[PDB]
């Protein structure tokens, strides 16, 4: 069987990376074939559920929207900064890896692995090491309701947006700025056209990848675990991968243009986005009942464990 998968990214980008290993593992261990779509290569979302798509990767910043739950991760602050303490939560907590893939079959679809990209870096007109500095300023967003909500909170004009939109959006003024991981921002050029970094550390760009349910029941039990191993088999690759990644990428940056500028918000600058974040755990809440409530406890409750 030939199974059709598509991702938000495009060639060896982190979820390239992971979509690769995935039909690496499967073509290897069987007489399958993976068919990767990358951006552009095709709604994503519809088209697996409606099942011409098997497997899909999407990230929450976009599946927020419909599955309301997923927005969690857009609450400033709440994931640590750490690239191993991050690793730790991802493969230990309970939100994670059974309270989730509950959330997702409600809307028919068989979620196999969440992942993290990168940390989210600020990118715009100017240095931002305050919110008032972000005053005024147009911040493209993905297109889930809370994160907009979260920009508005760090005083910002929140401008949700496709991807496709960005770029050109911020080479002509129609948006001041943008927030995405580095490696993201390097390969997509970003820094050609929005020059200063910050480095806000309020979070990470995370993913996640998910099968049609009723395609997946359908599978023999042989193939579903085939699919369970691939996509651990792509995780641990895509980790390994991710380590070092946004240095590399910063190097990268650095060696393309003189005009970059990096700030690096330091612990009081912090805390002062920080005073911030509740507000928009309050609004997380009132848009997920206590469902929300439920997940948003054992989220804490996972990272209190992994600290
Ligand atoms: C890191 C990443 N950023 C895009 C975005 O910000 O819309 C996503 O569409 C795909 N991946
Ligand atoms: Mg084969």
């Amino acid at each position: 069987d030939n199974w059709r998968y598509a991702h938000e990214e495009y060639e060896g980008d982190v979820q390239d990376v992971f979509a690769q290993a995935f039909k690496g593992y499967v073509e290897d261990n069987s007489d399958h074939t993976v068919q990767v779509y990358r951006f552009g290569e095709l709604d994503i979302m519809e088209q697996t559920q409606n099942g011409i798509l098997q497997f899909v990767n999407q990230s929450p910043g976009f599946t927020g929207s419909l599955i309301p739950s997923a927005q969690i991760f857009f609450i400033p602050y709440l994931m640590p900064t750490d690239m191993d303490t991050v690793l730790e939560f991802f493969d230990e907590s309970k939100a994670i890896n059974e309270m989730f893939p509950k959330l997702y079959a409600e809307h028919g679809l068989e979620l196999l692995k969440m992942y993290p990209e990168g940390e989210m870096v600020v990118t715009a007109d100017e240095p931002i090491t305050s919110p008032e500095d972000f005053d005024n300023k147009k911040i493209r967003t993905m297109t889930n309701p809370l994160l907009a909500e979260t920009y508005k909170a760090f005083g910002a004009t929140p401008t949700p947006l496709p991807w496709g939109e960005v770029y050109g959006g911020l080479q002509t003024g129609i948006i001041d700025g943008q927030e995405n991981p580095i490696f993201w921002i390097e390969s997509g050029g970003l820094y050609e056209v929005s020059p200063n970094l910050t480095f806000t550390s309020h979070g990470w760009f995370t993913t996640a990848m998910m099968a049609n349910q009723d395609f997946y029941e359908g599978l023999s039990e042989e193939d579903q675990q085939l699919v369970q191993d691939a996509a651990d088999a792509a995780y641990d690759h895509t980790i390994e991968h991710i380590k070092g990644l946004s240095e590399e990428s910063l190097e990268k940056i650095k060696a393309a243009s003189d005009e970059v500028t990096v700030t690096r918000l330091n612990d009081e600058q912090i805390q002062a986005f920080k005073e911030r974040a509740p507000q928009v755990e309050e609004k997380f809440i009132e848009m997920t009942g206590e469902q929300g409530q439920e997940l948003l406890d054992q989220f804490k409750a996972d990272l209190k464990a992994v600290q």
